């Protein structure tokens, strides 16, 4: 706590670590985790959603905002020790920042000042953070700002690269680097948003049956509000399907 | 007019051609009735359909524009089969077994199993076997003929109709099919015989997950021939009819008007 004063590939006395891994752990619906654990996989409808079997229940499933929960939940309890996926090829920081800033997610106008000077900022900023980075999240930027490797969560995945520079961006202007807690959590929370497969940034049906929806079966404590919020609901029920 | 012999529109459904006009007005009218129950909606959607995956051999989902269906195979392929039975009727190209198979031991098979209704009351069953054999032997000139369901002179079935392309029914239903050819089937008149007879087959033809285990080809490798030959044929092959709109074997599961991107 100095800097404040699942992949198959040290220990954590943090506090602030150890809480959100708690707070996770409260909120786990272990029915939930017996259905995803055991579901038989039926199909893919859009990248968004999928169909799965367990019992005589086919469930419609929102694979984005399940995705998004399980690297969050994987982030939070292999916080600090995270295997590398070296990127083929470094991407500047910078050029990250401006693919950013000239896309309309980005919400940039004048009154934010000049791309440019905002792009730089952003790669400096995020060079002081990088060794906090690459330690805890395996987020690697070398010291010419350069994005070399990004934490594998989970084996034989690589997340939607288009969202990449929107990435960058939000990891600065989104995130609380002030407060350890919020710092942690809220990191953590654009990674898993990063990671998770995402329509507007999309061979993916195979990637999404069978190494999202496979760890899936291990790597959730799926949350309660997830039987209300409509990332899960049960479509239909076959009573003779094991007849 | 009449039968007194026993008793694409130059294409069959396998893409095979066709070899004569059908001159029966029994046949032409059980198509007639098929096209009278005809539904052009669910037809738009299973033509238009992008295949979401298997439940089971019976059940698989699919979606055409933003709305799921869960569709029951069994039932769907089994309309389908009847429909080109009717339609391609004595104009089938063949599908040969790669071994014969001889009635009796097929008879024989059906007997042994709970589908066929046998029971300690009915007869020996060599003797009912026996039976079945010569019944189907006086019916191979026919069968051949109008279904290309090819018995040999030795009753040895040799060859079935080709239906769709790259398609072989699941062959666990021979022997009880070759059972009901005999035995449910009405022979005593014209309409009611093609009728009956296609409604076998097509039964026979039809995805059903009792006679489907792990390692059917078909051509869990029986779903790549459910996506990619059955439910392909049900872009074009069938008139669903309007039942299927309120029997329960097609039914909307969701909508996701935002399904795009």
């Amino acid at each position: 706590n100095l800097y404040f004063q699942a992949a198959c590939t040290r220990i954590i006395n943090l506090t602030s670590v150890l809480s959100l891994q708690e707070e996770i752990n409260e909120q786990g619906h272990e029915v939930l985790r017996e259905m995803l654990h055991n579901h038989s996989f039926v199909g893919c409808v859009n990248p968004q959603w999928a169909l799965a079997q367990h019992q005589t229940k086919l469930y419609l499933l929102n694979t984005t905002k399940l995705s998004e929960e399980l690297f969050y939940q994987i982030l939070i309890y292999d916080f600090a020790n995270f295997g590398v996926l070296r990127l083929s090829e470094p991407a500047p920081l910078f050029d990250l920042a401006m693919l950013a800033l000239d896309s309309p997610e980005s919400g940039w106008t004048e009154e934010d000042g000049p791309k440019e000077g905002l792009a730089e900022y952003i790669v400096e900023f995020l060079k002081k953070k990088a060794e906090m980075l690459a330690d805890y999240f395996s987020l690697e930027i070398d010291e010419e700002g350069n994005l070399i490797g990004l934490p594998l969560l989970i084996d034989n995945y690589v997340p939607p690269l288009e969202g990449l520079p929107i990435f960058i961006l939000r990891l600065a202007t989104e995130v609380n680097w002030d407060e350890e807690k919020e710092c942690f959590e809220s990191l953590s929370k654009e990674c898993a948003m990063f990671y998770s497969i995402r329509k507007q940034y999309i061979s993916w049906k195979w990637t999404v049956e069978h190494i999202v929806y496979k760890a899936l079966r291990s790597h959730i404590l799926p949350p309660k509000h997830f039987t209300e919020d409509g990332n899960i609901l049960q479509l239909a029920n076959l009573p003779d399907l094991y007849k």
